[PDB]
């Protein structure tokens, strides 16, 4: 759409209220032309066809329960790309100012959220194990890193590299949330997951065992469910991931916490340098070392602490 950008204002799923950027041409659109070659954000009315309507208003104001999981997604993939920008020099997704685009309301009672190898889709949930999917901006976030990882490694979808794949989408939503520190947590999910309990999450980074997924490599799930369980051998990563950032003693094995920035710094660096798209872990360990002593040194404390983590969770 071609018209003037402008401000809106609205509400999302949390009931938060927040400004978003809007494009005018006769109705007021949710096109951020502030970000790359923009976000665009579309309604899928309930369907599976996608991308769907660019999501058109007639006054620039976002108050109705239906606009919620517009808002929201619209306004958390600006975040999230400021996050990119800002913090690790990337342009978008592709590196170099791909639009961004992500359509709400899709299906019926849909209790996922996906990237479709070009845009982003969330569901609006039954609403009792979910709520509009993109109401979390660890969500959105995880979302669009499978974006970034497709550009650049390209890890497969599937047994390790796949468990990789999800891990780094979960890392990077969790630094997002740190980012926007909008109430951050290691748990992903928090916010749109049982309306009706308090305190849940879907996965933990912290305590993956919280949920039944592993947190040692002798604990990896062999079968060939979820695609050989990317979605379950992720939290051997997680895991490790958090150990370095925070430390911890994990089956007797103690880290020394490097923080959040150096983790950001160390993983973005292998995932964008070093891995491919067939990696496993201990080469996602070889990468991971490999980065770490890029910046810091090879006798640095941060060398230790990666190398500590993966010996914490089992990856040689
Ligand atoms: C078993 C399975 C398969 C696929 C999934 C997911 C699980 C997982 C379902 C949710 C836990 C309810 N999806 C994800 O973890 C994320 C969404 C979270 C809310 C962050 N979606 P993905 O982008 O990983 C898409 C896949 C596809 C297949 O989700
Ligand atoms: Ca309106
Ligand atoms: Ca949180
Ligand atoms: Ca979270
Ligand atoms: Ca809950
Ligand atoms: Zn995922």
């Amino acid at each position: 759409i071609t018209g003037t950008s402008t401000v809106g204002v609205g509400r999302g799923v949390l009931g938060d209220q927040k400004n978003i950027n809007t494009t005018y041409s006769t109705y007021y659109y949710l096109q951020d032309n502030t970000r790359g070659d923009g976000i665009f954000t579309y309604d899928a009315k309930y369907r599976t066809t996608l991308p769907g309507s660019l999501w058109a208003d007639a006054d620039n104001q976002f108050f109705a329960s239906y606009d919620a999981p517009a808002v929201d997604a619209h306004y958390y993939a600006g975040v999230t790309y400021d996050y990119y920008k800002n913090v690790h020099n990337r342009l978008s997704y592709d590196g170099n100012n791909a639009a961004i685009r992500s359509s709400v309301h899709y299906s019926q009672g849909y209790n996922n959220a996906f990237w479709n190898g070009s845009e982003m889709v969330y569901g609006d949930g039954d609403g009792q194990t979910f709520i509009p999917l993109s109401g979390g901006i660890d969500v959105v976030a995880h979302e669009l890193t499978h974006a970034v990882t497709d550009y650049t490694a390209g890890l497969i979808y599937q047994n390790e590299s796949g468990a990789i794949n999800e891990a780094i989408s979960d890392i990077f939503g969790t630094l997002v949330e740190f980012y926007a520190n909008k109430n951050p947590d290691w748990e992903i999910g928090e916010d749109v997951y049982t309306p009706g309990i308090s305190g849940d999450s879907l996965r933990s980074m912290s305590d993956p065992a919280k949920y039944g997924d592993p947190d040692h490599y002798s604990k990896r799930y062999t079968g060939t469910q979820d695609n050989g369980g990317v979605h379950i051998n992720s939290g051997i990563i997680n895991k490790a991931a958090y150990l370095i950032s925070q430390g911890g003693t994990h089956y007797g094995v103690s880290v020394v916490g490097i923080g959040r920035d150096k983790l950001g710094k160390i993983f973005y660096r292998a995932l964008t340098q070093y891995l491919t798209p067939t990696s496993n872990f201990s080469q996602l360990r070889a990468a991971a070392v490999q980065s770490a002593t890029d910046l810091y040194g090879s006798t640095s404390q941060e060398v230790a602490s990666v190398k500590q983590a993966f010996d914490a969770v089992g990856v040689k």
